[PDB]
């Protein structure tokens, strides 16, 4: 059905001094196009194999389809998640599910954090909601695995530790790259996610 | 066009006593007839997700499909590989490449042994064909990952080590299905697919 | 120090006819007793390799250290987990806890019983509790991939979905299994492991 | 038995224009710096399991001693396989070797090549010698999982695409990196490398 590459919310240098802007340029103008545009590469040529029915010729499609398929779905929702307007904390209902679910907004820092510095290799943390437990959860996923494709739980909020995400700002120190992207979350987003969660 | 339970080319009792007529009923009409019906089953809910553009569904069904797509491609070959008239050795250039690549005919047979014992858990051991290389090669695949499909190999040989293929005759002794096996080999079947290969 | 097999605490044909007794001395006396003997194998080789600092042999050995140690580990909560004794539901915090993170206890047995069934391949379903969120949790594990291992869940309840389980009673009907073996749960032991859960 | 990070062969800025100094500064000071360090950190934590026998514990720290074991190893054999003096094609049985099995250096290039830009996500391209086969084989390890620990192969050059290798320098342009490394390839230690490997 076409996939196109989405329009940043904002401007490139919109983040600073937090992800700056050669980051956001490339991420979204190299990484995320090559995503976009290897994505529809690959589902022009399953629909070849599904019309052929070749099983073979399908499942060899699908290390690229995950890949650049969840690409562009992480990064989606990455873009929408940040806005120079962010930081601080949310209100509201996903104010009090943050903290019945983990004690504190400052508690889920910190598990969002670790589960984010804890990838080994690329990959996201998420905090995502379960729909059949009806509450948060932080999870973590390798590579470009979706969050919502691989777990079933809905995303809400992520946090990209891919090494083009922060290497030419922050060098090997991924820590100093989570601590300061707290200063931009879109929290607005994040309610809009979480508030249609429920219905 | 939909995929179809191929008939087995001979009697569920024709491969007595190296497997029973028990484990051939139940691994053809009742695994693999799972396997091509949840095939199509997967078939159409990626057809339409395709259609449809949704990634996260594509994605959430890509276990589904290799699972089953794999399970119909691998059993598909393993029965032709097999045969009441099979057993000893292969002749021609079948035999030559084994000997070529691997030393020897029992030094092959115990190389694919290794690999079909070694699977931990359900999965297959394989002689397949390099296409790149032009030269044979042996390769082990988990549950239902195709050969083709995840390795880029042409399958030629392929030996079922799922407990389902053995557990009724043999339990937990796999090795004891293992020698069994190689008296039932088709080595015509390998070599019509050894041959379709080179050219 | 080294690692035993435990004595089954019941006679091989004390779960029939749920469990028949052909299966639980297989199960016990070969696939078990398997696991253990090359858990301890496995773990001698790692040993010398540590002490000696090759990397790489450490690294070859981690898929026999976490088949053959996970394999102890579910295989020993596994027989606990099953009581001639069993069956119908738990009683006190258990229950409650149930009821409160899964909705009632039908529901529980639905969300285990689907996490079962959908191992595709090999592997196990757990109930399982959450000592970071403090409640209870459900997940799947293929092959012998252990609970608390791979994921930090303490195991309370594992269902064993490996062929070898259920194949000479129910044959290739996982459900029928999966409905039988809710007759022979030991919940005593699961409320013992839940209660040591919370302090 | 303690691991230390190894010596550079070489400055910094010896692999310049092709690799730039900062890259191989951080590279060597700083990640594979870490490597050496959490390997050292789970190797203890390792050790302690053992002893006490607990199996779970041993098996959560594996991620850990493969991520950073697998990087201590790939990174030290990397180093060795790059040089100021490096670059052209190499001589004698290697060379030998190469047209045999590939057809010509030119064609082994586009195979190492290909391999290495096909990596999705984080990983490694190799080079290796397959000692039953007694032929070089290429194939590609995800993350830092190492070549022989993994795949039984014996590496000979390997080309590390990880992000933190190339992207200060040639951002997301891997293809690029891939041209560039040509320049210092250290042939003379991969040649004893593929001397070592006959007896
Ligand atoms: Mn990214
Ligand atoms: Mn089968
Ligand atoms: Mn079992
Ligand atoms: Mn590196």
């Amino acid at each position: 059905m076409k996939h196109s590459l989405p329009d940043l919310p904002y401007d490139y240098g919109a983040l600073e001094p937090h992800i700056n802007a050669q980051i956001m340029q490339l991420h979204h103008s190299k990484h995320h196009a090559a995503y976009v545009n290897n994505l529809n590469v690959t589902e022009e040529k399953y629909q070849e194999a599904l019309a052929k029915g070749d099983v073979t010729a399908q499942i060899a499609l699908q290390p690229a389809l995950k890949f650049n398929g969840g690409g562009h779905i992480n990064h989606s929702i990455f873009w929408t998640n940040l806005s120079p307007n962010g930081g601080g904390e949310p209100k509201g209902e996903l104010l009090e599910a943050i903290k019945r679910d983990f004690g504190s907004f400052d508690k889920f820092k910190e598990k969002l954090t670790a589960a984010s510095v804890g990838v080994q290799g690329s990959g996201w943390g998420w905090l995502g909601f379960n729909k059949e437990r009806g509450h948060l959860q932080i999870a973590a996923c390798p590579n470009q695995d979706p969050l919502q494709g691989t777990t079933g739980l809905i995303p809400l909020l992520g946090i990209d530790v891919w090494e083009h995400a922060y290497y030419l700002q922050y060098k090997n120190v991924r820590p100093d790259y989570l601590k300061a992207i707290w200063n931009v979350i879109n929290w607005e987003n994040v309610t809009e996610r979480y508030m249609a969660c429920k219905k």
